[PDB]
């Protein structure tokens, strides 16, 4: 289970930190990612981080939000700055997991529920 926290309605230019908390075996994940959704459009790529560290993020965000992860607290953070109106959407968190790291682990996909931000002019 992915849990998040973190939304807000901020003003553009504003920034905001989004969280990502998975009831996970750390070991068992192989990269975590950002999505939004807005209404009307289909889902986006936001952000993605390797388990060593590696990012990757859409060219919406490139240079200007930052992904990061704190694996003993189970946490991923999307670190939003520079915010404008076009980032207005529900912000869902994925977990990847692959068997070979561990017994435990699952080829499986999880997610969390959705977090709004909302950000006007």
């Amino acid at each position: 289970q992915l849990l998040q926290s973190g939304g807000d309605s901020v003003q553009a230019g504003g920034s905001l930190r989004l969280s990502c908390v998975g009831s996970l075996y750390s070991y068992c994940i192989s990269a975590v990612s950002w999505y939004r959704q807005a209404p009307g459009k289909e889902r986006e790529f936001v952000s993605w981080i390797h388990r060593d560290g590696t990012t990757s993020y859409a060219d919406s965000v490139k240079g200007r939000f930052t992904i990061s992860q704190d694996q003993p607290k189970n946490t991923v953070y999307l670190r939003m700055n520079s915010l404008k109106p076009e980032d207005t959407a529900m912000y869902y968190c994925k977990a990847e997991t692959l068997p070979k790291f561990g017994r435990a682990c699952r080829n499986a996909d999880y997610w969390g529920q959705g977090t709004q931000v909302t950000v006007s002019s």
